[PDB]
């Protein structure tokens, strides 16, 4: 438990909900915490 909302409590639900399809997308496989987080903010 704690996958999506990780990436929601640090930038936004709704920061979250446009990059849905690449972050839950990628914990599909074996991302790390420290990866979807800069991931993101290197995107935005």
């Amino acid at each position: 438990m704690g996958a999506i909302a990780k990436l929601v409590a640090k930038f936004g639900w709704p920061i979250v909900k446009k990059y849905y399809k690449q972050i839950m997308q990628f914990i599909g496989e074996g991302w790390a915490i420290n990866k979807i987080i800069d991931w993101i903010k290197k995107h935005i």
